[PDB]
């Protein structure tokens, strides 16, 4: 299993995917 990349602010790999 592999984290996602978030669009968010930090934009940093994180599992729960926002």
């Amino acid at each position: 299993i592999q984290c996602c990349r978030c669009q968010s602010w930090p934009y940093m790999c994180s599992v729960f995917c926002c």
